[PDB]
């Protein structure tokens, strides 16, 4: 038992209220993006429908895994996520997705904007998150990388060169 | 030759009432999935792991359910609305509470909200079936799957 | 603004005693079919042994999945299944499978008859089940379809010209 | 004690009218698969690849469907006929044109062919359902899957 | 040159006593599977899900086991009897009770049923081993797997 | 320094009308074989039903993969396949499959004959195809090999002693 | 404090020459069975061809896995296997498989006899093997079990009523 | 060869003795945690046994992959791990796991404490590791994230709310 | 005994001309794969996703192709050279341009470069076949696969 | 009815001697796995990769082995102790050295330590078999697997 | 209308000379597999594991090959003979030596055995190709795969 | 819409020309390494050929995935990769791989050097990349970690202790 600690209770790392708040911000925008992505997935029509229909689902898959990652990271650090519809609608920074069928060209522009809004939130909280807990900042890097890839894969459709 | 002569054969299109009925089912499935994840993350206490896991299975089912309904709407020329504001403003499910909740409370809460979701589907069933029996089969799969989830979750709290 | 319900306790659909009894009838015949299917699977000998040996196992798989589906549907609807050996033996409508080895030709006829009997139970309770709960009748349709396919695949061995 | 004592119990036999109704579904599903492959090979132009791929998924679904219907016929002791001459002579689908066809034309052509196939299933539905509800459920699966394919394909040409 | 020259070489035949010993194992394995499913459906209460799941794993093991024993009988030209009437009439397992049962009760009941099944295998072991060591190895696999299941289930009720 | 070609447009290999017609002949017989294979698969009854039922589906799988290979090879070489039902019926060299149920023994003989006919078409066009395009003849070799294996696996049911 | 052994060289279990010879006897019969199994698999014709064709390949798979197990067990215990064609032919106890095509019925009887012979070798050496090394006898039990199952699945074709 | 280096030997990044020491600290606590996790996995009894039994194995899987990651990172950086039992026992910071059967409630508290001790070690060395080699700090972030998730999944069992 | 008596049986070795012919194929396959990735990354515009995806499939095929040829060279005692300087200095493919390129331009560019690669293989085919028919079969697989890729890519730009 | 009447049928429980014998096997398997990983990480020199890989396969086998034994102890009401202090203080294996070691030295070292582990199992075998033949079968699997590992590792150092 | 009207159309029959040519390939492929396993078991020394593993891949390939050839014979109504006595009596491969052999010796021995097997295939190639080009393609696959194995194995002994 | 942004176009993060240049440097060395790895894979001969042959392919797999990661990260950040053969040859920092067959000992030393050169490039640009975009630095950490592991796995072959 030469280097063994003799403490009965050893407590875990606990997130500050600011840290908890910062992850909550990322969480709602990821959930909103997932909901908007599905709306777009269902209602997109027109030229190159199928590619967009499929890509939007991949976006949703990524944003859903992201939300679970962030929420469970909060839980791990003794913070409490709120992913409820009312909270998401009232607190998301994403511009509202429009109703009804939308052209593929419209959907490309709309969804690129909403991905970029989500990335902006993560980028905005990054430094404060990193200063408190570098391990969580690494989860943010995964999200930034994955989402910016989605934006490129989606926006390239509308690029005229 | 029995070949038809038309160059533009149109498909079955749903009435506004039918589309509205599927929209009702859609928002409650989306709401259930969001509440399911909330519960999944925030449940604590005796038998946490089983409940944490079962709730993810519920969410998986409700998400594929929502996709099925929304895409059935699209197939029949209806237009789904699964946006957060719409879901919040039009869902019939009792609001799930914020914060950590005990496994026993989560069992009771989620069972109620699953039953609320099944109730929506059962309420619209006959009107859906009358117009399009094929869509009612999709509703049957939902009723079956969700009622199975209700049983698997609620049994935790049963007395004898 | 809000369409949210306000009850703290919302109850699930509860099957009538009659409905429960009807599903119980299906259950015992499916279990009996599974047990007879294995008996036949072990004890068949003669011309085209292997095919029947293999097909019988597929029948047993389907009947076992079937019994679990029915029993769990009962549980979902607050009914209580009884799949115990004594109950199955005492209440199954299937003719007893004979003892010892049986020829491929005999097993074909015997098992086809027992599938037909199992399906007849499902068809007999169908309308009463459908009237109370259309979602359960759909599970019955899957059973009817899957079992009648098994009957075709098995019986065709003995069909001539 | 509840055991039935007859040595041979007969199964459910389809009437010949039922058999003929499923035969109508079968030939159109087969025709659709053959037309689907024709389109899959010969489609050219803007968004070729998506169409090429989606057409194969349609064919996969129609082939599984024709197997399902033919085997259901056999299960009920009806006898299917999926031979080329019969399919050509009795299909209700408009003929697919020869040669390379643009993606836009293929979209419209195949949507029409799918809609014709669904129409056949919808036309026989009630007579099939009246004799055998379990078979009608298979028809529901086909209606659901084909109408989904129609939506996935036609959306390419939709202007909003 | 070392080749045997007889046209038919006979295989190893089990004595009827050996066959009867394996028959004893078979009925108890089948009874256990049927009781296992009964418990799996009807268990309710604290830690429902773990028990529900573990009971299915037990049933899987007992079903594979009964197949192994019945097929070993056939390999040695014995003839198994796994029919409902025979199983009910000849199983050594205490009857499983009807109705919903609490998780605590199910734990104790099933542990007893597993232990009865293992006892049968242990009881016939030496007579089986004396005639055919290869069959005794299958019995060892069953003893090992069932006693593992007994430990996994009973641990739920263990107070320390 | 550099071996780079400087043309901005380099054309692909274009099949002659004769070559296209030869592959078209293969195509229709493969599709016809697939259709007859399914007919036999559904409608075979009698001794050893299951084996033939199963083997026929493997034949259909191979013939379907075959037809796609040939049709796509045509497309690659700027030829245009015709796999429509009317064309297949009007131009196939296979004897018509008879209607209604057929015995296992009859199905064995019938299907073996139709595979033999399909292979004969491929063998008949082989040398002309090989002369123009050796790479396409290799695809023909795969078809010949795979189909003659199917013929062996099917026909051996009826071969005595 | 410490129960650690202090030898720098600890030797493994070394089989006696007799033990090695006993496993060699098993080995040659397993290889011979594999070779005869393939011969039968290629050359069987007649009623229920496909089932026997398929089952024979499963037998060959088991016998091949068996020969590798035995040969490697020999190697583990510092014995040296001989699986060369000349040795197998010169020392196998199996009756020779006859040449050319054989009927399904004949193949059933022939192969059953050869499995019985293979198992008899294993049963003959069993007690001597078990006495020296119980762990090796367990591998023998797996072989006996798996081969006698093959014999049942094959022979049952010819068993009447 | 315009930007090509012309050096025969190009050496890799080598860890300082301090860095090597820091990774060694993480290594022994990960190994100790794996050994304690297995002890808990085997000996846990009581209410919710199965969930805990299963979760503890997932913990062990993660801690074992972690130890291999750390040890091989050491090797990559020309450092030498010591994962031997004596070294692990003499140098681990984890409180000793108690002997005998332990209740699920006890195991939850015990294992949460030991996970937290392991995380503390990683958190303690993090800044020094990051200052020398950011790529290795990222491996530490994976470990922190994964272990703190395990702690949350385990400790939630004992939480009374 | 028909057993051969030699202790050192040597294998087939390729002529310098043969090795040089396979080297020609090798550099064009490597170049195609590098250009394929360049296009995959830098393509933009209408139907980006389909082209992005198809180009990766082309690259996959060309990379396995290059490995096949280089390893066939090794089997026959030839020595491949797939180094960047060698590929750049000896490839027959027109250089792929830098920077972003439209999907329409990428279709035309990549089709030309696939055709250039096929041309190399077709040019060396007869000399390869004359020496070693087994290697010509590998060439046939390449011609078939690449010409399929050309068709799948170029069809995007087709008019009617 | 042959049904047993007992409500509480107990399972087979091991003697203290038996539990102690399995404990002996357990600590040597755990020690072998720790030494296996040490060797896996620290081996260098000629044929490094093969040895690195084989040692992981050894570790995999020893870890599943330790779990099998410890869980067999639990099934029979024995209590394993796999803690680091216990393993270090009670293992019979010669200590594996620290630091980098050549492949040739690693081969010799690991072979010795595998043989030490097999020796433990062989030493306790008869006493285990006498009490519980089913557990001896688990020991046979261990002896077989580890002796296979010894052969695969040691053959590297063999002379002719 | 283009339908042939004969009731039985005969398939392609191999001449007996063709059959005998494939028989030559078959026995050498079988001999190679048996020698491959002999080597796989008995190889010892430096780089044991790589050789042990590579020899099994060779055996896998040769076994698939012998099946391919024997089944091609059957497809064309030739009748294979793969019996031990026939293989020993008619194989052209030099006998594999008894006992343990060093990795260096095994490398050289097996390379020779592979080269002998390839020589047989190359020797019959033109006669096989003249009668049936499709069979020659199978021979090409064998030549390609075996010569790859020869390169992978012999490279171990190559000094540069 | 309480926190919702009301902007039509929200732009993504764009890499500076320096950042783009820095990723381009990493890209060419990863591509060069993949090409050299394959050259080595094909042409390596001598003692322990197979292990090296196999390890070199794993290296190539990793370097190819790396190049795609870097290139697509550039695309995501509105930078434009150049992976063309001429560019790679003219701008790589890796010493040229020699022609012809090379001994396993030679290949080990050669490839270790070239991996180390590639790692050096990534390490050289790391701080500038991290300062501008921490999410991209994390991708570099993956590359450093993965490549240094390959170097250790390859170089250990030549280590004499
Ligand atoms: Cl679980
Ligand atoms: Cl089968
Ligand atoms: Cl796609
Ligand atoms: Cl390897
Ligand atoms: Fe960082
Ligand atoms: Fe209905
Ligand atoms: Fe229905
Ligand atoms: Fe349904
Ligand atoms: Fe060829
Ligand atoms: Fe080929
Ligand atoms: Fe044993
Ligand atoms: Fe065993
Ligand atoms: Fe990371
Ligand atoms: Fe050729
Ligand atoms: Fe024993
Ligand atoms: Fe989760
Ligand atoms: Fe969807
Ligand atoms: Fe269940
Ligand atoms: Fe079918
Ligand atoms: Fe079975
Ligand atoms: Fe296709
Ligand atoms: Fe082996
Ligand atoms: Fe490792
Ligand atoms: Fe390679
Ligand atoms: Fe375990
Ligand atoms: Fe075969
Ligand atoms: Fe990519
Ligand atoms: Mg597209
Ligand atoms: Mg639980
Ligand atoms: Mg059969
Ligand atoms: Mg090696």
């Amino acid at each position: 038992m030469s280097a063994r600690r003799t403490e009965s209770d050893i407590q875990g790392f606990h997130a500050t209220p600011e840290f908890g708040g910062n992850l909550q911000k990322v969480l709602v925008d990821l959930i909103e993006l997932s909901l908007q992505g599905k709306q777009a997935h269902w209602n997109v029509v027109g030229s190159n429908f199928r590619d967009l229909h499929l890509q939007l689902d991949e976006l949703v898959d990524f944003a859903r895994e992201g939300s679970d990652t962030i929420a469970e990271r909060m839980r791990a650090l003794d913070a409490v996520p709120d992913g409820r519809s009312d909270t998401v609608a009232a607190t998301t920074t994403l511009p509202e997705f429009p109703a009804f069928e939308r052209s593929t060209a419209d959907v490309v522009d709309l969804i690129t904007t909403r991905i970029n809004a989500t990335v902006d939130t993560i980028r905005r909280v990054h430094d404060a998150v990193d200063a408190e807990d570098p391990s969580t900042a690494d989860l943010l890097h995964g999200l930034i990388d994955g989402l910016e890839k989605q934006a490129w894969l989606i926006r390239s459709e509308n690029r005229k060169v």
